[PDB]
């Protein structure tokens, strides 16, 4: 009864070259996702360094994702979150006007809105567009938590709001959400627990690991959606070691390191305050990667 | 000699739907008649094992004599049925935990549950030595139990796995930790162990990841539902197991609106399954507001009698 | 060349009683007239410095243009008085934080406050490089600001001390971390730095351990009391400083019953110091119950007007 | 208006010899506390391994402390806490009948009583004796927190209850307590922050560090009680490094290690589940100790 964006999705890294977005590398990486079974891509979330891109660069990345996915089955769920509602509304409207299929919108970071404030924030965002809106709860980064009651209120009050990406390590809340509002789309935002969230009726993932292993994350998700829980769990178990090492330092530091280690990006460049991992973690990531089958271009 | 290759050797296991039994009091004493009646009710409603005197059974405030009496009643009531007794045997002192383990073995328990030491916060090395001493003292199965919110310590995944591999009788862990990532970690690195849900609201997610049973609070009140849930999941009927887990969320949540076992004893009293709402200090009755919340949540569930 | 021995070299410091200024809105826009009037009221009530556009001033929802306008109003209103402007200049993007730092320098601020990056959780190495870039971009004092409950990250004691020793202009930290152990750690290992209280309820404990000022929310409402408290403590009149800190506990606590600045703007509205109770989303009015709690707590304090 | 036990106090380690309490070593260690300015000793708290002593051994330790302090100015604040009220009442009555000056009583661990339960627990304990009772809040070990409201209610409702030993890293609560009930005795239970608690009007410490450095902890406390905050802070600052290293593993593992390293106990023996520190932390403790002046016997 709602328009939705579900399935296996990738929180795209943003490659830099000489401090600027490498727009050619960005398109090439998206094509690699498309060719490895991914159902949607998410430009410029946390993994794509939304904090340090300018609003102009953020918009360019959304445009490249839309352009690269045009004529393919793959949807663009554009990163559009902000701690300021007026900025989040501006990004939402841009995404809509520029052909995104939907938006992801992180809970406001830093300023710690109340539940009433979160409700008004997301209602303003939903009112600004006519495309699907996925909430995104990540309290370890934002300092706030969108409660189950608030999520369900938004889902019932706002046609566009169709679910939530949960990055909260809280499978109890995942049960609470789908037991009380089974129509919503619960999306895993934590790779290590993709299979538990899917096996409780979640309908997709927004993945960091899929930057490196898109075929494995897509296979996992599609097995679970087909109720082949044995085969989905097998992949989730196999992926635990890489899923864990990709957070040995704050995301996206390990995943960009891994993409560089596999020759998939040309330089290991971040924007401050992000920076290279320690040499010890660089080497740890490399050793974990050697246990997995990494697709090229 | 000791060795590191026990993981695929015969570990007698105790799995399935299990109940963390409340301990009813009458005039301050254990009501042994009521205790037996309650265990019989679990047996008649599909439960696979009972756990006398865990946290839910007020292990902290029973004397060592009363703790042993409850184990004996559980063994006697389950004798001749298929239902096993996984006796609560944990302590923050290794010498007390070894004493309880030996008692359980000598008095016919099928296995023991053994909570991580509370209060004194041992290191991982100390936890390893604690559980090695317990496992070496008996020849019956030992289930570890991690509940960091109550103990102040955590048995790490690496320590759990070492104990499983290093000790013949340690066969798994009951997790009450709100940490489905750790549940994945445990079974991805040591799939031979028995992961047991210790948090009712997430029984189905743990079982669907390959956990093999539950040690339940809710089953004191709704044994039939918890056993049906567990057995559906063990049969890989995940649709039907999830349906019950979802239906149970409201009661599963309200049973922790105050520290367990305050809500479950309140519910058992409200349903007419125990005669008085009695605890031993420092536990006590819930607030009037929470008493009323529990009563309202219960109206949506069909409560079996005796 | 860079070096590691800045600790005893001239660090121009900004210390004393300071106010994290609220930013009043009128019809959604910054009310620049009200802002100036409020700053003048701080000046006339003993405050040593003002902090435009920190967390309390809704830095997240001001545009970069409005943020700069508020810095300019603060500088102009304090010109010719002894009161200094420690401009809010923090960001989760180093390039934005450097831009704000340079603006503050070029537009006459006396120094900058710079919050640890929120949301993107940089490593300690990244925080070091962040603040090195900021400090190297200007020649005015830089105060670090740690508030892990809002940012999701913590500037460790070792990183703070390295920055103090390695950068000429970094002179201390504003701690809003509920961690008096860290306050001891900081000043026991680097007593030359300026530790500034960022949590009003514990202003006196931080000052009595050798902290040298406060960056206050409560002083928006009670500037006289917060400045008197701070100045008593700096004079080693701990008895009189503690007396005020104790008297202020109730208002200090209620001003965080919802996320700052929701309660302080509510109180400023209730006292008649701002004309409308307006925030920018995602901030909004308090619940009716908390509005009423704030109003009741305020009745015990004598509120200065203009 | 209340009888109180305040000043510099030591949470006594319990030495073992061949697995039994070394009663001669215990007395010798208490005499060393007496001769180095300490105002009271606390037998068998957390630091004295209350969890693994038997009830008989616990009682023996209280008796040795009372006997050794008789005829000196030093008081015995006997450890008497339990997670079972009936056990805590039994210990309280024993201490009273055996000549202790007061009791310390830890908040119930493991079973997580509600505030009403904590109130009834401590009221039962206070009703059982006619000597002073000090509450003890240590949420990191017990899993519960005695709220300020509950502490103040107990102080006002129970003559014997005269204050609280706080081990909660919460100087805000320390302000809350003494601003609303300035008659109580707030006692520092965390060595690193002894000086902040004293300078806000706390009136003593129950120390781990004083096992090793009793003269320094007593000097610190007495300077603060005399309003010589400069000299108290100086000692608190000097002690930070040892105060921190004594919790590099769970107390009392480091402090027993330090006492062994200084030749003050003959064997580094614990009762399971406590055990020796790692060899790396053993060496770290030794290196920190070399910066301090350690009194002998
Ligand atoms: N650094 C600011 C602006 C980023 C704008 C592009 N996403 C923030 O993190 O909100
Ligand atoms: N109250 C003590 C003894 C309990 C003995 C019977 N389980 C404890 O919690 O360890
Ligand atoms: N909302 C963005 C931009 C604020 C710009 C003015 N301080 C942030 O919080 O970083
Ligand atoms: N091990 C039990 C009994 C200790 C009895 C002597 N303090 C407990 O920690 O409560
Ligand atoms: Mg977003
Ligand atoms: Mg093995
Ligand atoms: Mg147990
Ligand atoms: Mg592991
Ligand atoms: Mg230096
Ligand atoms: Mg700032
Ligand atoms: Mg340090
Ligand atoms: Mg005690
Ligand atoms: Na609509
Ligand atoms: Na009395």
């Amino acid at each position: 009864d709602k328009n939705i964006i579900i399935g296996a999705m990738t929180a795209l890294i943003t490659p830099f070259k000489n401090g600027k977005v490498d727009e050619q590398s960005y398109a090439r990486l998206i094509k690699r996702q498309i060719e490895n079974g991914i159902d949607a891509v998410v430009p410029v979330g946390t993994t794509g360094e939304s904090a340090t891109l300018t609003h102009e660069e953020h918009r360019t990345c959304i445009e490249i994702a839309v352009e690269t996915c045009k004529g393919t089955k793959v949807k663009v769920l554009a990163g559009a979150g902000s701690d300021a509602t007026h900025e989040a509304v501006g990004l939402a409207k841009f995404a809509k006007e520029h052909g995104a299929d939907g938006i992801l919108s992180v809970a406001p970071y830093y300023n710690k809105p109340t539940q009433q404030g979160l409700y008004e924030h997301y209602k303003a965002i939903a009112q600004s567009v006519d495309i699907p809106v996925l909430l995104y709860n990540v309290p370890g980064r934002t300092g706030c938590e969108i409660s189950t009651d608030t999520i369900i209120k938004l889902f019932r009050d706002c046609e566009n709001i169709y679910g939530v990406k949960e990055a909260s390590g809280n499978i109890d809340k995942c049960v609470d959400l789908l037991a009380h509002e089974p129509r919503m789309m619960l999306i895993s935002g934590e790779d290590a627990i993709n299979y538990p969230i899917l096996s409780n009726g979640g309908k997709g993932v927004i993945s960091v690991t899929s930057n490196l292993l898109p075929d494995m994350i897509s296979a996992l998700t599609h097995f679970a959606l087909d109720e082949n829980y044995k085969e989905a769990k097998k992949i989730n178990d196999e992926l635990y070691n890489i899923n864990k090492i990709l957070f040995c330092e704050s995301n996206p530091i390990p995943i960009k390191t891994a993409m560089y280690l596999a020759g998939l990006i040309e330089s290991l460049e971040f924007r401050l305050p992000l920076c290279s991992p320690s040499k010890e973690n660089f080497a740890k990531i490399e050793e974990v990667m050697k246990k997995y089958k990494i697709k090229g271009f």
